[PDB]
């Protein structure tokens, strides 16, 4: 597809193989929100950005709303690679 | 501004007055989105669809998108008054 869509495509099927449930966020009338929201079991809550490589940052916008989630103890994660992918999931679930 | 409006309004204000912040939630090429996330003080996420009354279902696929959220845990809940906001508060946070 893309590269960020193919990364997002991998991050997707991740996820489902762990019984997650992976929607496509958007806001109503104001833009930032994570690429995808993932709801794991026993209500394991990630909000996940992804990129189409390792070196590329999110936007500012994008940036200042993952820290208002993160400041209030929410989840939030860039990946930008399918290793990304990979070490998240090691490492955090 | 309309009924549903109002109580929405006072829910986010309820909920920022918390610590908490709140977006209203869409989903790219999907319909069934809970109304608003509310991400609460200590990583506490929830979900909240807003109805116009207490006697207001949310509709099928809204109610089956509910589901899918908590058979994994998530916390969704729908209000459609004043009170129900109230209640929600008292019980659950």
């Amino acid at each position: 597809a893309t590269k960020e869509g193919r990364v997002q495509k991998y991050a997707k099927e991740r996820f489902e193989a762990l019984g997650g449930l992976v929607r496509k966020l958007s806001y109503e009338g104001r833009s930032g929100a994570p690429d995808l929201l993932v709801i794991l079991p026993r209500g394991v809550i990630w909000f996940v950005e992804v990129k189409k490589d390792e070196n590329t940052k999110p936007d500012p916008h994008q940036l200042r709303e993952h820290e208002r989630f993160r400041k209030r103890g929410a989840n939030v994660f860039v990946v930008g690679s399918f290793k990304q992918v990979d070490k998240l999931i090691e490492h955090y679930y």
